[PDB]
């Protein structure tokens, strides 16, 4: 039934080779999601404070192009995390490419840390009341949040209201903090009964930050069901409804009895 | 400085040295709170389904009355889990025991498994609005919950709210479930920066229930700072204030323009 391909990648070359290969792998093993992680599409943010405005621009859209161009051909979706460059500023973005058309979710909570300044270096809109962003993949009803965004309870509750099946998590986490990553992934999908889905990106930068990947999929029941290494890799997963999880320990019908 | 002793017991007997010696030992150790873990002043939810009404009211009666002798011979505080019994109902409270006063909490949420249904059994008022109870312990914010009310969103957000550095949690727990508990309570102290101080039972039941203890102290950086094995100890902590840790991810600073 419905498949989801995870694509563990390091930032992509300008050329469109190495993803067009994927793209197609994951499509002949029945596969119509795909799901980049952080800064794939683009070189990673430490490096994008230093590099030129064109040349991010060009990172960028040669990628876009490719991806409308393969999505159309494989009949697939894919998710990736983007940089939109516009005129005066840069706007982090999730894509959603599809056969007939692009979506984008625009990231509300953005890092605001000195070493790793997203909030400061992109031009996000400070939404007043947060939102999550949902779609539906055949019949699961998915949801969509950036890796920060994961550490905040209001995103949860609507994913509960919603009763959400999957959740897709577009990251780039450090392997420093590998394990409360898991444990935290574990608890919300727990708490809130629906599927993680949590691609990370891999690679070491020239500040020698290791992103060692460990893309993992966990179900409703707060289960890890697979997990990747550090290397370049796949992982196809067939997330299940949550109802019958939900029903387990029916948390969402216990807060609706208030 | 400001000591708190969690004390591991099993259900108590009628006639039990056990509370003057470990609440004198707590004050001998400069400790000026003490907290009790769930049905340790009752005996076990299961066995209180086939107890006569009047064995249950007369085993929470008398050691409230020890514990209000204490209280005041010690001159300390104690936070205990307690059966009330009205008339022929029964009401889940948790008692603080004070020097000048008794103060009582009502559980806001219980359990409605078929297996354990405290729901059913007890005949708590169902709140308005969930409201968490708060107080002082001399300069530390502190807030009490029970061991299953940790699982809903809405608690810990109106902690944040309040800035709380301990989370006081008596709670009742099976063996089956240690790990969850533990990525459970890391992850809300990490994501709320509020120490966690949880006070486990010991014991087994007829039906084989095991309550292996695991008494913990957890920071607000949601790493454990000290736990208890399945024996009947006492753990004492110096919790200390949350400031530092909120800081450091601040949480708070962002979540609050929402």
């Amino acid at each position: 039934m419905s498949k989801i391909a995870a694509l563990q990648f390091p930032t992509l070359a300008l050329s469109e080779s190495r993803l067009d290969y994927y793209l197609k792998a994951s499509k002949d093993n029945g596969v119509n999601l795909v799901v980049l992680g952080e800064y794939v599409i683009n070189s990673f943010f430490t490096e994008l404070l230093h590099m030129p405005k064109n040349m991010i621009k060009e990172q960028s859209e040669a990628k876009k192009e490719s991806l409308i161009k393969l999505a159309k051909k494989y009949e697939l979706e894919i998710i990736a995390p983007y940089v939109s460059v516009e005129a005066k500023s840069y706007k982090k973005l999730c894509l959603k490419v599809t056969p007939n058309g692009v979506k984008s979710y625009e990231q509300q909570i953005l890092m605001p840390y000195e070493h790793w300044n997203e909030e400061k270096f992109f031009s996000n809109k400070t939404p007043s009341e947060l939102k999550i962003f949902t779609f539906n993949y055949e019949k699961l009803k998915c949801a969509l949040l950036f890796g920060f965004e994961t550490h905040f309870d209001i995103f949860w509750q609507q994913i509960m209201a919603k009763k959400i099946d999957l959740v897709i998590v577009p990251s780039a986490c450090t392997f420093e903090s590998k394990q409360r990553w898991e444990e935290l992934l574990k608890t919300r999908a727990f708490l809130n009964s629906t599927s993680i889905l949590r691609v990370n990106r891999i690679g070491k930068t020239k500040d020698e930050w290791n992103f060692y990947g460990d893309t993992l999929f966990i179900n409703a029941f707060g289960e890890i069901e697979s997990k990747l290494g550090s290397e370049e890799e796949m992982l196809i997963i067939e997330p299940k409804k949550s109802d019958e999880a939900r029903k387990l320990w029916g948390f969402d019908k216990i807060i609706k009895e208030f």
